[PDB]
């Protein structure tokens, strides 16, 4: 009885292993305290803990517990998905968009954090109630889907009119730029959450698709929950890359890279 | 009297030129009928246009005028600009932070679009309109500076709490990632506004201190209008780039280096 805990800002990511049979268990960390009382009540042969709250599981665990990085934890993870999902890649920009966004860069052997930013998924929760004043993640997301950004969103044709852009003139130059020229029109709390989603979804795209390029490779794997019940975000992630001459891939289980990697560093 | 106006997607600047002695004008993009009507009405030797609704005047004015790629023109003003400051840098990363944001990179010769982003003070405008109704440009602005966003923002040691983080816990780990931790407290519009100009911020200079790696150069020169009455974004920008090793620049009339680009070029 093996099992991996990924405990980040937001979700924690638990991945049973049992005479070679995987299990991927999702629990909030809002709700650690059930995840601690589940843990306690089984015997469980090794555990292997990463991510940021993976310090207070150990804390008030009865059982002992090695605890590795989360930078290195979902390289070994992601490696291990990709390879099993038939994907052999010699180099890629892999993009955990969590809570935030952590940038790394793997180069067929290791892994290196080469950037990072603060628009993931804690975005989109958080600037989404701001905005809809909806508190539930599913309720939020599917929301957000047939949401239109016209009036929102800026592009670069709408700044260059008649005259040639320098840029494509279908790109987003301004993100909520059209707002105040649309102060007449009634702002739906879907435009506004296809927008916000629209914003992190570029935001993400464009780091990555930049550090794809300073790292010379064309490979951009997309992992973390962010992506989960949210086909918009991985419809604007997914267009951009291929616009900016990249290859989007997307990993199944791939938000458990963390925790499936915990397992496989111990031995 | 030579002349030269950057007609973006919000302002149009113009710098007017007599006998070595500059004017700098700001007239918004709203009102460019205006700025038209002005320029047919006054006597000029040169004119030179740049940016989004540069064609816009061009099609409606009664004199010839030469029309530059803004890319082009900001790259030459800011060099105008620099030199005449003091600053002698022989490569650059400039970000021209207007209603949206393009990332250059300086070679001492001439510059390369390297990236850009739809965070800019169109995002500041917009965004700062649906949380705080608030349509007036330098009120919005204001009111962000004795904003707080640490019931908004989400630190790096929030996440990892007493755990030594493996980036410095002191960091934005997710823009309005605190929100949900406290649905108690009531978002003040200002609180709310200065999260705003802090993601925008933050987005700017990731990207910029990126390509500055990317292009192996440590100055990055910040322009565009995004900057005035915001002493906020200002500072958020300025603390990062250091943060990140990197030497950041505010030119004077930095906002104007297309407008003064345009002039100087042909
Ligand atoms: N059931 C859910 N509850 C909350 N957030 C969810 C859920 N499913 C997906 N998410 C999204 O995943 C994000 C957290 O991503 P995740 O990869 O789990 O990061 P972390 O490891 O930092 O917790 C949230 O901010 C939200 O966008
Ligand atoms: N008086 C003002 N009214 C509106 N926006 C202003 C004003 N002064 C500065 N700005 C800021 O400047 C931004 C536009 O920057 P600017 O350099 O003119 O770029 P652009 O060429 O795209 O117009 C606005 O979105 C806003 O944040
Ligand atoms: C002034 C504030 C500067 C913040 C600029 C953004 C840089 N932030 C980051 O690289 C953190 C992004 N997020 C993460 O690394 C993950 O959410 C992590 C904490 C590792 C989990
Ligand atoms: C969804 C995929 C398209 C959106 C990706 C975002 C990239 N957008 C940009 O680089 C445009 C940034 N804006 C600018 O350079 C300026 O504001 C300009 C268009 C020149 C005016």
């Amino acid at each position: 009885m093996k099992v991996g805990i990924d405990a980040g800002g937001t979700l924690i990511k638990i991945v049973q292993e049992q005479d070679n049979q995987r299990t991927f268990k999702t629990e909030l960390t809002k709700n650690i305290d059930q995840v601690v009382e589940w843990l306690n009540q089984q015997q469980i042969e090794k555990l292997c803990l990463t991510g940021g709250n993976a310090g207070v599981i150990a804390e008030n665990i009865n059982i002992p517990a090695q605890i590795f990085v989360e930078f290195d934890a979902a390289s070994q993870g992601l490696g291990i998905l990709l390879k099993e999902q038939g994907h052999d890649l010699a180099d890629y920009i892999f993009a955990n968009v969590g809570t935030g966004t952590s940038l790394h860069y793997f180069d067929g052997q290791s892994q290196r954090r080469v950037g990072g930013i603060g628009t993931g998924g804690g975005m989109i929760q958080g600037l989404g109630y701001l905005l809809s004043q909806i508190t539930d993640y599913k309720q939020l997301t599917d929301m957000a889907q047939h949401g239109d950004r016209n009036t929102i969103d800026l592009k670069v044709r709408h700044i260059y009119k008649d005259t040639e852009p320098p840029i494509p003139g279908d790109l987003t130059a301004a993100n909520f730029g059209h707002v105040l020229h649309h102060l007449d029109a009634d702002f739906t709390p879907s435009n506004k959450l296809a927008a916000v989603i629209g914003v992190v979804g570029e935001v993400v795209t464009t780091m990555a698709i930049t550090v794809a390029r300073e790292f010379k490779t064309e490979n951009i794997v997309y992992i973390g929950s962010s992506f989960h019940n949210n086909a918009l975000l991985r419809k604007v992630v997914e267009d951009y890359t291929v616009l900016r001459g990249c290859k989007p891939y997307y990993v199944e289980n791939g938000a458990f890279s963390g925790a499936i990697g915990a397992l496989y560093l111990e031995k």
